[PDB]
C-alpha cells in the first residue's frame, strides 16, 4: 500500500479541507468571497494539492508570501488570480507581470519606476496591485491619510498599472478584550471615507484573517483571507471557546517500527550522553524519524508515541534521524508495527495542540517546520493517492 | 550582484571546507581513510556541492541517511562508495542493487530473504553490506559475540551479498569522563579477536566520529567518519578546549531591508499580540525571514541581527515570514541595506553556537533545520555561484 525505504510519512485529509471551507462559508455574509492562503508550503502541508480543491469548493482567490511561492502554483494550470502579501523588490517587477501575479505595494516612488520598467519593454501585461494600509501591526504598509491619498493618484496616472484592491491586518483580534481590533476598524473606515469626499471609487476591500471572521462577519466586506481554519485548526483556545464554528484538523504523521530488542547484556546504556539505563527486563525499539525532519531535541526524554491505542515514551536523547522508545518489561512488540506521532490510533489522541503547548510555541510553527525530505499522500473520498 | 524577489539568502565557503579536511588528515594515522557524512542535506548546507568537493580534497567515501537521499547524489553523476547508515526496508532490495548503494545489516533473517529477493531476479549485480555492532550506543546493531558469528556465517553463505565493512558508534566520546568510550573499544576488539581465531578474514573496520578522531587517533583503525568537523563546528565545548586542530566555520545567513519609518502617528505597537510599544522618535525595520524559515519563534524579543557592524534586536514577536528590529531614537538605515543574521559582518560576529546555547540545545539542530525554500550560493576561490 505504502512503500518506502525510509518509513516516515504525512496523510492529508482533503474531506476535511472541504468541510472546513463549507462552515466559513455559511457563517460570514453571502455577499463576501474567500481568499484562501497557501503560503510557505500550505503551512506545512503542500500548496499545489490544498489550493487546487479548494478552489473547486468555495475559494476564489489565493495568497502567497513571494513570487516564487506563486509560480509554482500557475506551472500547475492555476489561472486564478494570486496575491502576494510581503514585500517584493523592483527587480522582479517584469517577471511578475509575465506570469500576472498580484503584487501589493505603498509607496509612491516604487509606483512610478515600475510604471517605467514597463513602459520601456511594452507587453500587454499591466501589473495589477493591492495598496496596503498600516493600522496598528506596525509591518508594512501606510500610514497616514495625507500620504494615502498621494500614491493613489501616483496610481491612477500610471498607463500600466491597474488598481485591484485595498486591506488592512489586525494584531490582536484572536484575544477577548476587542480594544484595540475595533480602534483598527475605526482608522480603516475614515480613510477609506476620505478618498470618497474627493471623487474616488474604490475597489475591492479585505481585512479578515480566520479569528477576525469568525468573531466579527460584519467586517467582512468584499473579501476575507482564510488560512489556519483551512486546514482544521484554531487560532487561539479562546476562539475555541466562542464555540461558533466546528473545524476538523487535515494533518497526522506516522512511522513503522525499525527494530526491537530486550536489554539483558551490559552495558544497557541508550543513545548519546547515555541519559537512561534500561532493566535486564526492559524492551527497546526504534523509530526512523529525528531533530532534522523537524520532531524537536526538546522532547528528549518527555515526548510520547501511540503504539497499538496506547501511549509509550521516548527513552534517551532525540538524534539527527532516529529515536529510541521503551515498551517496558514483559516488552509486547515487533519489527514492522505502524506508530503515530501526531493523530489518532483507535481512541486515543496526541494532537498538534498538545505539542505546542509541551515546547511553549503555537500549533502554526508545530506544522510548518515539516521538512520536505517526508512524502506527502492525500485522501479524497476515503481513497490515497499522490 | 545577488538579485532576489525575496532577499534573503545563505552563503557556503567551500575554501573552508577544504581547509577543515586539511587538518584533520594531518593528525590521523596514514593508512587510515576518510568517509565524508552529508546526510540530512548536508546537515543544512546542501548535500551536492558539498559531496563533490570533499571526494576532490580528501574523503573516499560517502554516508546518508537512506536510499532516497543516495539517489540525489548519484543523479548529480557521483560514482563513490554510498553506505546508508539508517535501517532499510525490504522493500526497497532490488532499486539498492540497481543504483549500486551499500547498506548496513545486522540479522540473519533480513540477509536470508534479500539474498532471495536478487536470486529470483537472477540479477548480476552484488549487493554490498556492512555489520553493525551494537556495544553500547542501544539504537540498532547486533549484541553478543557469538550471534555475530551466525550472522557472519550466513552473510558467507550468501552468493548475491558482498562483505565491504564492520563497524560501531561511541556514545560519549566528546565528554570528560573517558571511562564508557575505552569499554566499548575493548568490547569491540575481542569481538573481532573471536572472529579471528576461526579463519575468518576482516574487512574494513570503522569506528570514530568527529570527536573520537581528535581524541583517541589510534582508534583510526582502517577508516573515520567525518561529520560536524566537516562544516566547521566543534562536537562539544570540551573538544574545542583541548586545541588540537583547527576549524573555520563555512555558513552564513543574510537578508537585505524591506521597509523604514519613524513611529511618528498612533498607535505605535509592533506586530502581535501587541508586546511592544515604539516611542515617537524610533526607527523600525521590516526583514524577510520567519519561523517558517526555521529561525525559532522563541527568539521573539530575545535575539539580534546585524547592521553596519551592530547588534540590533528583535522588536515584539516572530511571525511566519518577516521579523522587526529596532534602529534607535532618530536612527540610521535605508531600504535595501544587507543584514547578517548567522555570521560575521565588519567587526562583529553572532555565532552559531551563540544562538544553540541561547535556546538550550546543540550546534547540529540550529543549521540542520534551515527551510529549503532558502537559495543556497556558494564560494569557491573568493567568487559566486549556483
Ligand atoms: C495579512 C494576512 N492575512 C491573512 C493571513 C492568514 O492568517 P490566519 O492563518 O491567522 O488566518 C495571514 C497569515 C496574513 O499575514
Ligand atoms: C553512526 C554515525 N556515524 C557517524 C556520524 C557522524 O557524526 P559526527 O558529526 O559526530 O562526526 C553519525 C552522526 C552517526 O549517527
Ligand atoms: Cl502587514
Ligand atoms: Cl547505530
Amino acid at each position: 500500500m505504502i512503500k518506502l525505504c525510509r518509513e516516515v510519512w504525512i496523510e492529508v485529509n482533503l474531506d476535511a479541507v472541504k468541510k472546513n471551507l463549507r462552515a466559513i462559508r455559511r457563517h460570514i455574509p453571502h455577499k463576501s468571497k474567500i481568499m484562501a492562503v497557501v503560503k510557505a508550503n500550505g503551512y506545512g502541508h503542500g500548496s499545489i494539492e490544498v489550493a487546487r480543491h479548494a478552489l473547486e469548493h468555495g475559494a476564489s482567490e489565493l495568497a502567497v508570501a513571494s513570487v516564487e511561492e506563486g509560480i509554482v502554483l500557475r506551472k500547475a494550470g492555476i489561472t486564478a488570480p494570486i496575491l502576494v502579501l510581503g514585500f517584493t523588490s523592483l527587480s522582479c517587477v517584469k517577471k511578475s507581470a509575465a506570469w500576472n501575479i498580484t503584487l501589493s505595494a505603498f509607496q509612491v516612488d516604487w509606483m512610478k519606476e515600475a510604471n517605467e520598467i514597463l513602459e520601456k519593454e511594452a507587453s500587454a501585461n499591466r501589473l495589477a496591485i493591492h495598496i496596503n494600509v498600516d493600522t496598528g501591526m506596525g509591518r508594512l504598509g501606510v500610514r497616514t491619510k495625507e500620504e494615502l491619498l498621494e500614491v493613489v493618484k501616483a496610481l491612477k496616472a500610471s498607463k500600466f498599472l491597474r488598481w485591484t484592491g485595498i486591506f488592512t491586518h489586525f494584531s490582536t483580534a484572536d484575544e477577548p478584550d476587542t480594544t484595540l481590533t475595533k480602534l483598527q476598524h475605526e482608522k480603516f473606515i475614515s480613510f477609506l471615507s476620505f478618498l470618497k469626499k474627493q471623487g474616488i471609487e474604490l475597489p475591492t476591500v479585505h481585512m479578515c484573517n480566520t479569528a477576525a471572521a469568525i468573531a466579527f462577519p460584519e467586517f467582512s466586506a468584499d473579501m476575507i483571507r482564510l488560512g489556519i481554519g483551512l486546514y482544521g485548526l484554531y487560532p487561539s483556545a479562546y476562539i475555541k471557546q466562542l464555540n461558533l464554528v466546528k473545524l476538523e484538523p487535515a494533518l497526522s504523521l506516522k512511522a513503522r517500527i525499525a527494530y526491537v530488542k530486550t536489554m539483558r547484556t551490559e552495558p544497557r546504556t541508550v543513545s548519546y550522553g547515555a541519559t537512561y539505563i534500561a532493566e535486564p527486563n526492559e524492551v527497546i525499539a526504534t523509530l526512523p524519524i529525528g531533530y532534522a525532519d523537524g520532531y524537536s531535541r526538546a522532547l528528549s526524554n518527555r515526548g510520547f508515541v501511540l503504539h497499538r491505542g496506547k501511549r509509550v515514551p521516548v527513552a534517551g536523547r532525540v538524534t539527527m534521524d532516529m529515536i529510541m522508545v521503551s515498551l517496558g518489561e514483559n516488552g509486547e512488540g515487533k519489527q514492522g508495527d505502524e506508530v503515530v506521532i501526531y493523530g489518532k490510533q483507535k481512541g486515543a489522541e496526541i494532537s498538534v495542540d498538545e505539542v505546542a503547548e509541551m515546547l511553549n510555541t503555537i500549533n502554526y510553527e508545530v506544522v510548518s517546520t515539516l521538512s520536505r525530505r517526508i512524502p506527502r499522500f492525500y485522501i479524497r473520498d476515503g481513497e490515497i493517492f499522490k
